[PDB]
């Protein structure tokens, strides 16, 4: 059982959620359903895992046998920047309710900035495999998905990926109807995010750290790049509490009040995952920890820096 982080708009988001990136389909309603056992309410989607169908199927089987009950869940999802445009944003915003079984979403948020060519070609790119841009912005998304909040279909909006740059021009928008109310970031120890926290905190936008566990799993992955869950200096700390390496790197987010969704379909891993509530990092832990940043980011597999509003080139 999670604490939370309040929003502007007094909702509690709890703190720790389930990432569903990449986990499979067979396994996903599985992992669903253990986790809301374990004590889970707050799960983590987007149209582009292309397995909500799924996790609905999970959620409503949990809410029919009274294992908890609609408004104590936290769903989020996502739209995907080829459905920027106007139109495309209400018919994306449909399937992945419908996929989700719901009646509403707690948070719909813009899962990258720069928008791609317009439709259902996913990953629009040219031959070398660059991104291919789209007109509409995250400014022409934001005022569609500003609708379905009036409509109540989504409680509250938010970004993705976004720099503060980004997060300004949002927030510096004429006639705009509704905040973000939380910034879905990649953070961990090797990307503490130190700058952005504080700006996101400053503008009452709450911050969600995506791979707390520098996602593992990932294709692109080189055995150069750093390991989070096998870095001696994190395995000390973990050590020290007698707890294991995920349960530090997620409890790390928790104590600077920061969302964290570790992923996993592994029910072993699900429950480990949220047994983060019975230790405490020390002052000199948590600095020591926060030392480690060293601006690294597993996800930006996005070869988008040609395109206008990439979130990664600004220092914060
Ligand atoms: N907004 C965005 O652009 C964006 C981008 C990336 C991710 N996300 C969200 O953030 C979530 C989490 O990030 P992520 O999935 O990229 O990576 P992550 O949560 O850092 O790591 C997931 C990997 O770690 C393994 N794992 C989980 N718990 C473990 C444990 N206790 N011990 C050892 N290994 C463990 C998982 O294996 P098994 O699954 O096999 O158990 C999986 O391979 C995603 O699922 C997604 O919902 C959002
Ligand atoms: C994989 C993907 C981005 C992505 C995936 C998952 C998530 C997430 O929230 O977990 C978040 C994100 Br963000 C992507 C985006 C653009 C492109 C590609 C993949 C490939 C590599 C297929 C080709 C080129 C382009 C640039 C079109």
């Amino acid at each position: 059982m999670a604490t939370f982080v309040e929003l502007s708009t007094k909702a509690k988001m709890p703190i720790v959620g389930l990432g569903t990136w990449k986990s499979p389909l067979g396994k996903v309603k599985e992992a669903v359903k253990v986790a809301i056992d374990a004590g889970y309410r707050h799960i983590d989607c987007a149209y582009v895992y292309q397995n909500e169908h799924e996790v609905g199927e999970a959620i409503q089987e949990k809410i029919q046998e009274k294992a908890v009950k609609r408004e104590d869940l936290f769903i989020v999802s996502k739209l995907w920047p080829t459905f920027f445009e106007r139109p495309l944003v209400r018919k994306a915003f449909e399937k992945t309710l419908k996929d989700l079984k719901l009646s509403y979403l707690d948070v719909y948020l813009i899962h990258w900035p720069q928008g791609f060519k317009s439709g259902d070609d996913l990953f629009p790119r040219d031959d070398k495999g660059n991104a291919i841009g789209g007109k509409a912005t995250f400014l022409d998304a934001w005022e569609a998905m500003e609708e379905l909040v009036d409509e109540g279909l989504v409680k509250a909006l938010g970004v993705s990926n976004f720099s503060h740059f980004q997060i300004e021009k949002l927030l510096n928008k004429p006639g705009l109807k509704y905040k973000p109310v939380t910034n879905q970031v990649e953070c961990h120890p090797y990307l503490t995010q130190e700058k952005l926290i504080q700006y996101c905190h400053s503008k009452g936008i709450t911050v969600t750290a995506y791979s707390p566990l520098g996602s593992p799993d990932r294709p692109w992955a080189k055995p150069e790049d750093p390991s989070l869950l096998e870095d001696p200096k994190i395995k000390e700390i973990a050590a020290k509490h007698k707890k294991t390496a995920a349960q530090v790197l997620i409890r790390f987010h928790i104590q600077r009040n920061v969302i964290v969704i570790p992923k996993s379909v592994t029910p072993a891993r699900i429950v480990e995952n949220i047994q983060v509530f019975d230790f405490k990092l020390s002052d000199e832990e948590m600095a020591t920890i926060l030392s480690f940043n060293r601006n690294w980011r597993a996800c930006n597999l996005l070869q988008s820096s040609h395109l206008e509003d990439y979130p990664f080139n600004a220092e914060y």
